[PDB]
Formats: structure tokens, sequence, C-alpha cells
């Protein structure tokens, strides 16, 4: 019993973070096999920053000028290459430390931990998710850049995320490790305009259903409603659509709990159209969407 | 920017973590050196739990009896020993994973990390708050006594915590390294009441100045209160009674700031009297009390 914010355990992660510098900046590397990937960024000055020409700009760098730590160990750069928005520096050795990976683009609406560093070193570990708009509400400082979010199922890191930057409005954005941004964003110092970003319904659900199981049960009624009314509702609370697509994966909460989707949806409703009446589920005086419905049954049985 | 419930990079634990088994039961053990720390309830049964004389239990136990795996590696048992409600397996071989550590007994209203744990393999990480009445709001399932709570300063694991049982009312108890209970517990089945909780008004101070520091201002006033007055709300709303050694941890967020404690506290006045009015403070629709003043410090200037 009980229901938190949990994020994986994360020391196969910690293993592959280094240090990459380039002339004056020094952010965090991640180092699989005989690879260290980083954001592209690293070859910019402050100055360069507004407009780069990162082309350019990595045609004046050469091997020897990315220096790459690992801790106590310096590592000999063989090798360099720019893919999309992520620099793969070639190392001559392999880590190690490297754990059974994979690197995966996530949807909007997944889930994942980020395992924050600074300058090579872990700091921290939270689990967050992708807002629907692509961007993620992290907690990054400078020198954050490189750190990167997974999942891990069984002994498999999955990575999804490599941090980039940080919008005007505080919010971030990051790259998937081919170096392809989520979302319109571009690594460079400009205004841009996130999109409207609204609540993921499914994950909602996912709670409520957690909520449920835990022993929160206040917020059931004895209404139902259909998926149309429901999406009435969505719309005009800025919830993403329901489909059915979405009551297939929230099967497994409804078989155990013998809470139909549909009925559960009505509750969301309610909650919706009425607030939480000063009261609180799960600990949370607000909907919670940074659950999947994976993330519930997994942490509702004791996933390893 | 952005303010996170950030747990310790959880993998100085993970290489700590072994399955200990006697008999019919299987828990998580601590691995240290060549000890191995477990909850002493490993050698019940189901039966035992109701009164267990865990000194007659323990007499019918030899060394070969306690079966510790560290996932493939097979422990060798040579010793064991009862202290309070741990048991101390000294095996054949040091854990070549044995981060510097320390084991100390945290106070309430201190903050650590879980590592939840099932059958000795780490399942997620989470950031909780030791409550004011000696308890834990933790997430916990069977086969999770044993998964430990710390604190990481550099490279030194600070272990504090012990997970021993679910309370009837679904909140988390356990122990201290040295097998104390934090608070009146015994590792008995049988109800058992907590104390009466309060809230950590050190801890919600704190967490309004990270919301200053981040952006999240709207609550500040043109007010400020005493100590006195302050306490006469605090006192009403159930909240600990703020101490001038409480105003000398928040010294340096208040340094940082430049807001005085005492118009924070007037601010959090304003808040327990009015409520949120349907805002937010850093994603929270209530007053957040999990974050110490090192917490903020610490996340807000990027320690590592
Ligand atoms: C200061 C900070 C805080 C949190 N997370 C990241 C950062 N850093 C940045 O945003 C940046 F200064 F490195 C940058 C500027 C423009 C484009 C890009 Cl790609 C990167
Ligand atoms: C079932 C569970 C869920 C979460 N966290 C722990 C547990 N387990 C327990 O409470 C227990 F059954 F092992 C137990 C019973 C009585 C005394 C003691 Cl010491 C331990």
């Amino acid at each position: 019993s009980g229901f938190r914010k949990m994020a994986f355990p994360s020391g196969k992660v910690e293993g592959c973070m280094v240090q990459v510098t380039c002339g004056t900046t020094t952010l965090n590397g991640l180092w699989l096999d005989d690879v260290v990937y980083c954001p592209r960024h690293v070859i910019c000055t402050s100055e360069d920053m507004l407009n780069p020409n990162y082309e350019d700009l990595l045609i004046r760098k050469s091997n020897h000028n990315f220096l790459v730590q690992a801790g106590n160990v310096q590592l000999r750069v063989i090798g360099h290459s720019m893919q999309n928005c992520v620099l793969k520096l070639k190392v001559d050795t392999a880590n190690p430390k490297t754990p059974k990976y994979k690197f995966v683009r996530i949807q909007p609406g997944q889930t994942f931990s980020v395992l924050a560093c600074y300058n090579g070193s872990p700091s921290g570990v939270y689990q967050c998710a992708m807002r629907p708009n692509f961007t993620i509400k992290g907690s990054f400082l400078n020198g954050s850049c490189g750190s990167v979010g997974f999942n891990i199922d069984y002994d498999c890191v999955s990575f999804c995320y490599m941090h980039h930057m940080e919008l005007p409005t505080g919010v971030h954005a990051g790259t998937d490790l081919e170096g392809n941004f989520y979302g319109p964003f571009v690594d460079r110092q400009t205004a841009q305009a996130a999109g409207t970003d609204t609540t993921i319904t499914v994950n909602v659900l996912a709670w409520l259903y957690a909520a449920v199981i835990n022993g929160d049960r206040w917020f059931l009624n004895r209404f139902t409603t259909t998926l149309n009314d429901f999406n009435l509702v969505a719309m005009k609370y800025n919830y993403e659509p329901l489909t059915q697509d979405h009551v297939d994966i929230l099967g497994p909460l409804s078989a155990q709990t013998g809470i139909a989707v549909l009925d559960m949806c009505a509750s969301l409703k309610e909650l919706l159209q009425n607030g939480m009446n000063g009261r609180t589920i799960l600990g949370s005086a607000l909907l919670e969407d940074e659950f999947t419905p994976f993330d519930v049954v997994r942490q509702c049985s004791g996933v390893t």
C-alpha cells in the first residue's frame, strides 16, 4: 500500500555518465560501449548560441579538443560526428559499465526517469512525463545539459531523452538519443513557443484506479458516462480526448478493481466539474497525470 | 529552474541489495562489508507474527538456514546475531560494491530516499519524509521488507531506515540500521497507534522559498508576523511550532531571496487561513512539507 511518484533505480545510468568539455563549455555525456553522446551545443560559446552554425563550429574542432572524463578516467577520443542535435564521440575504450540498452523515441504522455547530472556527476533522480506539447517540467540548472531520461525493463535501459535547454517559460526541451528534438524546438537562444499543453486523460484515469487500489475511494460515484459525453467534458477542461485505445490500456486496472472504465470516466467528469472540495487523492489536491496505466500496474504489483 | 521531489541517485545502494530467505520467508538484506542486515521477522512464519518470541525463534536457526543471494552470487553465512529488530548475518566475503557509508538515526521532519526492493532486486526510488509521528508514507508491498532509506553526501551513503511493516492504516514503520524502531512500534502483527501527526512547518517554508526562486510568487504578501503570532496559527492548523532553530536553518534561503523568514511566515499564515484559492505552487495544490531547507539549497544550487 501507498502510491509514490517512483523513479527507476538509476544505477545502470550512473555508470554511463561522463563529463564532456570543449573549449570553455562543460556538460554531461552518456558513454555507451565505445561512444559518448552529448548535446552538440557543447561546441558553442555563449556568443555562438544566438544563431549557431553547428556545421561550421564543428569544423573548427578536432578529436583532441573534446575532453571526456569519467570521474577520474580520461577517455581518448578517436572520432567525432554530429547526428541531428547530438555529438557522437568515438572513444578507444568501451564502457565496462555499459548496461543492456536501447534508444527509443517515446510518445507524448509517456513517463520516464531523469538522472540530473552536473559535470558528469549524478545529483538526483526524478520521474516525469513527456507533456502532450513535447516539453518536460523537470528540474535542471546550467550544467545539466546531457542529463538523460530513461525507462528500465528487466535488465534493459531504454534511453529516451537527453536534456538540451530551458525555454524562457522555465520548461524543458530535449532530444531522443539520435539528437532529434521532441517538439518544434531548435537548439538556439531564441524565444520559442511550446504548443498548447493538455492534461493526459488516460494517466489521470490510471491514477484514479491506483487511488481506489490504495483506499482513496471518496470520488467514486453512482454515475456512468459515454466516450462522447466524457470527451465533451475533456474538451472543456483541456484534457486529451479519450480513445478506445486508451480504454483498452486501462483494461487491467478495470479488471483488478471491477470498476468499468466508463464508470471511472464519470468519477473524473464529476471531479472536473466540481473540483476536489478541499479533499485529497493519494496525497494530492489536484488531478495527477504523470502515472501511465503501465506505471500503476508495475508499482501496484511490485515489478523489479 | 523547476523544482522536483528528487531522490538521491540509488546506484551505491543497489550494489548492496541482497535477498535473504529463512525457511519460508524471503525479504531484502543490505550487504555492507562482510555483514548482511535485514529485519529480524525473516525468521518468522505468518503464524509466528501474532506475538513472536524472537529470541526463541532465532535459537532454532543456524547459519546454514539463512540463504543470502546477491542475484546470482550465493553468500556463505558464518555468523548470525540479533541487534534490536535487525539480524546481522556475518558472511565470508566483503561486498566489493560497498560504498563509503555511515549508519544514522534521522530526526522526524528530515527527508531521505527509499530504494524499494523485492526479492533483493530494486524496483524503484522515491524521496519521502520521516513524519513527525515517526511513520513514513511510502509505497511498499509484501516482500519490500529490508528496503532501506538513505541520504548521500559526496561519496558517503548515510543509511537511516530499514522497512519493517505496514500499519493497518496503510502507513509504514521501520528501524534505524541498529534495529531500533522509529516511533512506538513493535515488530508484531497487532494494531498499533501511530501518534498524532503534524505538518513540518520549516519544510513548508523552505518549499515556499523554492517556489519564489523558481517564479511562483503569487502568495507573497505585504504582511509580516511574529514567531508568537505565527505559532498560534500553526497550532490551529496542526503545524509544528516554529522555533528560532528553524528560522536559523532558513537563513540561506532568506539571504538568497531577500525575503525575511517572518515575512515568509506571514505568507504561510495567509495560505493557511485562506487556502490556495484554486491556484498552485510548484505544481502542487497543497502545502508541501517533504523538502527540508537543505534539500532546497541542494536542488536550487546543483549539488552532486
Ligand atoms: C540554463 C539552463 C537551465 C536548465 N536547463 C538548461 C539550461 N541551459 C540552456 O538552456 C543553454 F543555455 F545551455 C542553452 C541555450 C540555448 C539553446 C540551447 Cl540548446 C541551450
Ligand atoms: C504486507 C506489507 C506491505 C508493506 N510493507 C510491509 C508489509 N509487510 C508487513 O507488514 C509484514 F507482514 F511483514 C509484517 C507484519 C507484522 C509485523 C511486521 Cl514487523 C511485519
